[PDB]
């Protein structure tokens, strides 16, 4: 049955570009899926803690012989995988911070890669396939082909490789040049920033409709 | 002075921790009477920057939220450790085709206007330092290999640090899973090749 996992990872608060875009997508989804319920996760406000030496390798250690930190980490993996298993659609906000994904999203994927939960512990067959993963990526500069920052995005090409074991295949709507309006010497690029946002908003408005 | 940074979560199984303690020893040889600051991001990671604690550098010191002041204190202490150093030794494992989340957060704290770069000119303030990065991959990411372009740790770090003026130099140990992983037993030669060629490059420095 139709179920939305709405994940935010922006740390910008009221200045966030990704939060309005994921709220827009989520309301567009709820209207296209009128019996659909929604689970919300804000990794921005409430990040999941880093996997540490004490809590790592829960997936290879049997339950009976885990340290109390590994069992805590395993409980976190059971929760984040369950949320994705229940979903037919996942909407993730993905800012580019220091030319990579938010640390919170990297740890969220660390928890999601869990043998027997997200992939078969024996066949290694993906267990979270046949699901929609819509990723609303925001970035401060321009990273398109024939820009000077081409190849500086290590979030957008990473996420499909980080998730590729689970059968989740992210589909990207990218808004760029979002630093242009707050950045001296980017005043010629403010029209492009507005156009990039409007194009993303169009793609979000036409999603799930004929 | 040397900053020795570990980010392994693999404990006694770690390939990177021995390689970094090797560098620390070879450095304490070539630079005797030098001090060492040790950082274990693996055991004791710096917490994620959150909505409450973010944007400390672009918010005036007076009108900062209490948690932004906490994050700024962490940034001051992190940048200090790199400023005090002449050589930086960092262990960079590849976990889920990226860096450890611990290292991504560590770089987030390090990118701080007025500490690692001038708040106004944005001129790098941590340049003219040695940054040696002992990268450890489980698989093989070389030209033609099926996982070519799946490393989002090594090609990322120079881009993430570029505002500070640190330029990482990589010694890459790959295929470290080959000898403990069935179906990759035909790559244990290259695994032993990689680790010794890496300990070789560590020795000649
Ligand atoms: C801590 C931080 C680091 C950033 N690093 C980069 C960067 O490396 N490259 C870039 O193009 N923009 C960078 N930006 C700009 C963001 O990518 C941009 O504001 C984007 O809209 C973030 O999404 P959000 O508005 O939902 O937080 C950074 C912003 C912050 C707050
Ligand atoms: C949680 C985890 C995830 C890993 N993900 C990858 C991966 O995406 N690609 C890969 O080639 N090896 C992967 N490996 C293998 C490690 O990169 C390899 O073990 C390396 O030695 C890590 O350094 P360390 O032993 O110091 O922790 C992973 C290992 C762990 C524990």
């Amino acid at each position: 049955m139709a179920h939305l996992l709405h994940i935010d990872s922006s740390i910008s608060g009221p200045a966030s570009v990704s939060r309005p875009l994921t709220a827009r997508a989520a309301a567009n989804w709820k209207a296209a899926h009128p019996d659909g319920t929604v689970t919300y996760r804000d990794l921005g406000a409430s990040p999941l803690p880093h996997i540490n030496t004490a809590s790592a390798l829960a997936g290879v250690t049997p339950a009976a012989e885990r340290r109390p930190e590994q069992s805590a980490a395993w409980a976190v993996s059971e929760l984040v995988v369950e949320e994705v298993r229940e979903a037919t659609t996942i909407i993730l906000g993905l800012p580019l911070y220091n030319y990579g994904p938010p640390s919170s999203v990297k740890a969220w994927v660390d928890y999601l890669i869990a043998p027997g939960l997200s992939l078969d512990a024996h066949t290694r067959a993906p267990l979270l396939g046949r699901r929609e993963l819509l990723v609303l990526a925001t970035r401060g500069g321009g990273f398109g082909p024939g820009t000077p920052r081409e190849g500086w995005d290590h979030a957008q090409p990473w996420l499909p490789h980080g998730l590729a074991m689970t059968g989740l295949e992210p589909e990207f709507i990218t808004t760029e040049l979002t630093l242009a309006p707050v950045t001296p010497g980017m005043e010629h690029l403010v029209p492009l920033a507005k156009e990039s946002r409007a194009a993303a908003e169009r793609a979000i408005d036409q999603r799930w409709v004929t």
